[PDB]
């Protein structure tokens, strides 16, 4: 336990003139319970050599939220934010570039692939996130087909289902420019479309017993409604997009409203959020799954600059994707 | 231009002329008449009056008020009708009392095993025939998987699944909810949960929603709602109670169709109030199946036309029919 913490003292002797031998000893340990600052400061520090300022700031800020006060975290993080902000900042800036680089061309070409394979790729990847077993061409089967895909639960089929519906309703009454008010009830009808096929019982449906690192108590309302003035509220129009929809699916989930259909209701409105602010749709594939949970525990330490920088990815992905793809069109 | 072929006017001067000649030849005569023009009221009359001769006396009486409702002030109607009515009003309280007897001894069935195994068993048969009535082709081996098994069937419609499934949950509420005797009430949201029952899975937006004076439209909310307020209304009524509960789940079916409250599962749920009265008046549950469509709606057609004892007659078959299922099995 308390004994590689002198291997921590080991990598304090190794980092002085060494190379891959302090991060052969603080793999180690780091793998040993990270809780204590004397390995999660240390590791810092020894990922900082790396030039890996963003994971070293990440292992203060976590060595603060376990132990407040440690002083040593306080100092060297103190050292390392304003960076850690500027390069964040720095990436927001290189996305919305790319964002508006894309706005050129209305191709029929773009209807098509984009408008197609990105709802198709959107349904797959939202429900597959959820565990489902379904793949792409047997979710979009589900959708144009409407039969039964073999050796699958009628749940996913229902999942799918409900996914689809609560995309339509976002699209055409959701995404008009004339409707420019997010209501409470809005949410409250994406949630019933989205796990209404699956569960009838509690779609749109707040839940009595607010079980459990826990979720907001039996108040949840008028969070909600906290949530929908915060979308509505005109300061945040000054706030950057892609962290507008990060803030909006993390204080949704950690509202946690609704029994189950959480994580896709989160997802949806971060889409709908980002779409109205003229990106594409954003897509968080299945593959980066653990990723995606990862960032999220750490936003629920007090640090949502994971989370966004996983928005961010994923977002200039795919707009890349995109440029990239009708490059390779002509 | 209402033509008739000529080879029935040929066919109605000659059946003018016999009876009394030992000619059953008549009766397939009028028969192969009454193929061409269901809707001539001296082929009815006629027809009527063979039926008489033939000592069935209910469908002679029906073809008599079949041509009085096609030809209104038909005199010829009229005086028939007015010498079968009392008659066939007699037979009809015979039938009712038969089917209460019967019912007065089912209720006094003591058995352990096989009744509950085919409880279940019945539960299962009963959501089969109303969704096959409702123009689902899954099977009654099919639907048995489904429920009982948690099997799906691939190449099916998903829709159909879950049409079998929210009827099944819908039962289970009837059931478990509707029958114990703290209720002896019929509110609206027990039809508006067991609509929402019925469609939960297969059409979660409109589940137990009812369908849509600045402009002018005849349908709205408190409108159609009002309407349920009378239905349910009429059926806590004490001097509805005085009534037999036969025609009580009958005149409330019919009353539940023509309102038309629901934008789909109209007739599920029909059936599924006419089987809660039935069933509250201590009968087993009423299945009418799926081979006997064709007579269900036929009967229903007479309703229209002023006349509910063939719906009456036929939901009073079928309630023996189940009853004596019960007790044949054992």
């Amino acid at each position: 336990k308390e004994a590689i913490l002198a291997a921590k003292a080991a990598g304090r002797s190794r980092k002085d003139g060494n190379l891959e031998r302090a991060m052969t000893i603080m793999e180690h340990a780091m793998a040993l319970a990270p809780t204590n600052p004397q390995i999660l400061i240390e590791m810092g520090q020894i990922r900082e050599m790396h030039n890996e300022l963003v994971e070293a700031d990440q292992c203060y800020v976590k060595a603060l939220a376990y132990d407040p006060g440690n002083s040593e975290a306080l100092v060297l993080r103190a050292r390392t934010t304003p960076l850690v902000s500027a390069i964040d900042r720095k990436m927001l800036r290189s996305v919305h570039d790319l964002r508006d680089e894309f706005n050129h061309l209305q191709h029929s070409t773009a209807l098509r692939r984009m408008m197609r394979e990105t709802y198709f790729l959107y349904v797959y990847h939202t429900v597959a996130i959820g565990g489902n077993t379904l793949s792409l061409g047997q979710t979009r089967a589900i959708l144009e087909s409407g039969m039964v895909i073999p050796g699958k639960s009628i749940r996913e089929h229902n999942e799918v289902i409900g996914m689809d519906a609560a995309l339509r309703f976002l699209n055409c009454s959701l995404l008009s420019k004339e409707h420019d008010e997010i209501s409470i009830d809005d949410i409250l009808e994406m949630h019933r479309r989205v796990l209404g096929n699956a569960d009838p019982v509690e779609a749109g449906r707040i839940r009595t017993t607010q079980v459990y690192t826990p979720v907001s108590p039996e108040y949840v309302m008028e969070q909600l409604k906290d949530i929908v003035d915060w979308l509505n509220d005109e300061s945040t129009l000054t706030i950057d997009p892609i962290e507008r929809a990060a803030i909006a699916h993390y204080k949704l989930v950690l509202v946690h409203p609704f029994t189950d259909g959480n994580g896709r209701t989160a997802r949806l409105l971060l889409n709908l959020i980002m779409m109205r602010s003229g990106f594409p749709p954003v897509i968080l594939p299945v593959e980066t799954r653990a990723e995606y949970y990862a960032s999220l525990h750490v936003a629920n330490l007090g640090d949502l600059r994971p989370f966004v920088r996983y928005v961010a990815k994923h977002s200039e992905a795919s707009i890349q994707r995109y440029i990239g793809a009708m490059k390779t069109s002509s």
